[PDB]
């Protein structure tokens, strides 16, 4: 822990540095689609300064949805219930 300092500045960069790695995944499979809503997401939590609490919190943020809310509550729940090392 060199950096973190307790002044202005994010809260998560968890969840928006995540959804950009699965976002990486599905382009590269090819997935115009997916990765089109997936980045879209990202692009929302971009200028989002206060962090995430519920999907409907989320959902509340412009250039996302339903599906995608409860989508970043799910990576905050760890997948299921337990981490797993991939």
């Amino acid at each position: 822990a060199q950096p973190s300092s307790q002044k202005a500045t994010n809260h998560n960069l968890h969840i928006t540095e995540k959804l950009e790695v699965l976002a990486k995944a599905y382009s590269v499979q090819g997935d115009k689609w997916r990765a089109l809503g997936y980045a879209k997401a990202i692009n929302a939590l971009k200028s989002f300064h206060k962090p995430v609490t519920s999907y409907q919190e989320a959902c509340s943020i412009p250039g996302i949805g339903k599906r995608m809310a409860e989508k970043i509550i799910e990576i905050l729940e760890s997948g299921h219930l337990r981490k797993l090392d991939h």
